[PDB]
């Protein structure tokens, strides 16, 4: 059946939910912390805003809620409910996703507390078995940093934050950790990009957590690629081939060449097999990085791989990415969809 629904306004904006969801408290679309009375979760309760009021944004909400519905891992982000006030598609305009509360990210961690190489162990680890599960999904997260890794008081992680608006050119330019992570080919347009722009910010997020400190501070693209190519070195023809952009091609080759820099030497004392991961992580071609697959078997995480515990994930159709419709067939899609959810177990 359907429930019975309540409305509260909080702060300016109404809230219409289902008994089961009680306390309701704003926290961050609005988010609301809530108790689900029905599972006895803590409870985060995104209401998104505006779902359908162009047709970016209802193929982005139809994104969001298709990424959403498929991901069932542990260290994935997972959706508990999803529910809309409106008895038909008709009356249909609201679209709410419940999810599993999450206390602290990996910002409130790297900064509030010193991790072992045991932590970054066990950190990095379950970042990249939820990297195998999407990838194999084909899905590329894109936007991996530390505010998007929630971790509870276990240190146990959860990938956050798929199917989200595309960053404005604003958000991405200056001193800014919105741009610190970004693999240089997407930061610079260099070329079609693919899955393996999630372990270069895997790399950055695993020598910040090594380090206390954050491991491309550019205070702009160019100061960023600058950082970047320090580390790693300039790049070879072969690369240079591979950069479709001519302009980015061009600039490129306008510096001075340098090369690879020694990584024992620029992580001091730490374990040299998170040493040798990141020099397979942090590779400037992207056809040379270690796969999230790779990296599980890798001798830095020894004590905790497991390959009969590192699932890939079912077949995801995303044919609709490529489908040109107009708003009201992408907000009936969506409905379909919130219609036939399935609660987990
Ligand atoms: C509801 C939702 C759905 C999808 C998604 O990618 C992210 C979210 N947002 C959140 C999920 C889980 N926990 C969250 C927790 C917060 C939050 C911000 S301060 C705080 C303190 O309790 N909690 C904000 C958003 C959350």
């Amino acid at each position: 059946e359907r429930p019975t629904f309540y409305r509260q306004e909080l702060n300016k904006t109404i809230w219409e939910v289902p008994e089961r969801y009680q306390n309701l408290s704003p926290v961050g679309g609005s988010v609301c912390a809530a108790f689900d009375t029905k599972t006895g979760l803590r409870v985060a309760v995104k209401k998104l805003s505006r779902p359908f009021q162009s047709i970016i944004h209802a193929k982005r909400t139809y994104r969001e809620l298709r990424l959403l519905k498929h991901m069932k891992h542990e260290n994935v982000i997972g959706l508990l409910d999803v529910f809309t006030p409106a008895r038909s598609l008709e009356e249909f305009n609201d679209v709410y996703l419940v999810t599993h509360l999450m206390g602290a990210d990996l910002n409130n961690i790297v900064k509030c507390q010193k991790l072992t190489d045991d932590h970054v162990q066990f950190l990095i680890y379950q970042i990249l078995r939820g990297l195998k599960y999407i990838h194999s999904a084909d899905i590329i997260h894109r936007d991996l940093k530390p505010s998007n890794l929630a971790v509870n008081e276990d240190c146990e992680l959860k990938i956050l934050d798929f199917g989200l608006a595309r960053h404005t050119d604003d958000e991405m330019t200056g001193y800014v950790a919105t741009r610190w992570y970004r693999a240089p080919e997407i930061m610079l347009n260099w070329m079609h990009y693919n899955q393996t722009v999630d372990i270069w910010s895997v790399g950055c997020i695993m020598a910040e957590l090594l380090t206390g400190r954050t491991l491309f501070p550019g205070t702009d693209h160019i100061d960023q690629l600058k950082l970047i190519l320090r580390l790693v070195g300039t790049p070879g023809a072969e690369l240079l081939k591979k950069i479709s952009s001519e302009s980015a091609r061009n600039y490129i080759q306008s510096l001075t060449q340098m090369p690879k820099m020694n990584f024992a030497n620029v992580f001091i004392g730490a374990n040299p097999l998170a040493v040798d991961l990141l020099e397979k992580m942090l590779v400037l071609d992207s056809d040379k990085r270690i796969t999230a697959a790779q990296a599980l078997a890798h001798a830095y995480f020894a004590q905790y791989h497991d390959p009969d515990d590192e699932p890939v994930a079912d077949p995801y159709d995303q044919s609709f990415e490529s489908r040109d419709l107009l708003i009201d067939e992408w907000k009936s899609l969506t409905y379909d969809e919130v219609i036939s959810f399935v609660p987990p177990p």
